[PDB]
């Protein structure tokens, strides 16, 4: 049988009963542990994940965790994982620093269980908001509108795997949409959409590429299995950056790759409130189209709306492997700065 090349993510329609289970489990964990960063909760995370998640989610995520086959896209859309009460959530804060984690506590529990069922362990990075906790609120900040960050809006966020500049980048990501009233499409790009290993892709296994953090060590864009590889890629940071410092050969290879890759980008899915996108950060890159925060256009008219709000959680399947880059007193806190180099604070 000829290979069925994946061009889009797996879509799971979460049922009302599953949504009810998740809500009650979220509430129980809040009462039992206070918050999702409780060391007793984190230490018994996988036990809580397999015992408390709706069983179909547990089966999906378990299958996904160990699936690096030719058929695997590397992303799952869980449609309507949660019901967001928009009025209780109230207005979106001016930036991520104004997020009410007391209100997002239950969501943090739900997201950590999803990672826990992979199985994978939520982690935080000093490279991202000086850690900023296991759960990040991704909000369009008017001051950062034209930036190539999660606090951006007016500009296209070109496809990238999270933290391509780190040797210990996240294994898994979850993006929980609380609101997307601007109807911003989610953009995904899978290395598996290319199909069979070709000459353009083979050049990416060479450890000759700059992975700029946002004289420098170089890394491979493709790694892992030679036939069915893993990817570390950031189009904006490695290609569309004058200060990337790529060699003539490396830039050519990346340009050739980008030409082939850009035709495979999937921007079909527009997330709704309560959808969660779950990603294997070694298989699938993500991005977001340009938008004006707090508005959408319908019939050539501007409809004012509440500003985009999404929750991001990152995880690693092994605490052992990352142990030389984590805090002595916190094996879930990654202190890596750039491709092996650790942040030198004092
Ligand atoms: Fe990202």
């Amino acid at each position: 049988l000829t290979l069925e090349i994946p061009t889009s993510p797996l879509i799971i329609k979460i049922t009302q009963q599953e949504r009810n289970i998740l809500s009650n489990v979220g509430n129980l964990l809040v009462k039992a542990f206070g918050n999702y960063e409780n060391p007793d909760y984190i230490a018994s995370l996988h036990l809580h994940a397999f015992q408390l998640l709706p069983e179909r989610i547990t089966r999906i995520l378990s299958q996904f965790g160990s699936d690096f086959s030719a058929e695997q896209y590397g992303a799952i859309v869980f449609q309507g994982l949660i019901e967001v009460d928009q009025d209780d959530l109230g207005p979106t804060p001016p930036n991520w620093q104004g997020a009410d984690y007391g209100k997002l506590n239950k969501y943090g529990f739900i997201c950590s269980l999803l990672h826990g069922a992979v199985p994978s362990k939520p982690v935080q990075y000093y490279a991202q908001r000086k850690g900023g906790g296991l759960l990040h609120a991704v909000i369009p900040d008017e001051k950062m509108a034209a930036t190539q960050t999660g606090s951006g809006s007016k500009t296209d966020l070109f496809v990238h795997t999270e933290d391509a500049f780190l040797s210990n980048q996240a294994d898994f990501l979850s993006f929980l949409y609380l609101r997307n009233e601007e109807r911003v499409p989610s953009t995904l790009y899978s290395i598996r959409s290319h199909g069979k290993m070709n000459p353009v892709m083979k050049k990416l296994f060479e450890p000759i590429y700059q992975c700029p953090k946002d004289s420098g060590p170089t890394a491979s864009v493709l790694y892992g299995n030679r036939e069915l590889p893993f990817i570390r890629f950031d189009a904006a940071e490695q290609i569309f950056n004058e200060n990337a410092g790529q060699t003539s050969e490396a830039l050519g290879n990346l340009m050739d790759f980008w030409d082939e890759a850009k035709t495979l980008i999937n921007s079909d899915y527009i997330p709704n409130s309560g959808d969660l996108i779950f990603v294997n950060n070694h298989l699938c890159a993500h991005g977001r189209s340009a938008f004006i925060a707090g508005q959408r256009i319908e019939n050539g008219e501007i409809i004012k709306c509440e500003r985009r709000q999404m929750l991001r959680m990152m995880s690693k399947t092994s605490l052992i492997h990352i142990r030389s880059v984590t805090r002595t007193d916190d094996p879930y806190f990654i202190m890596e700065e750039h491709l092996g180099k650790i942040f030198d604070l004092d």
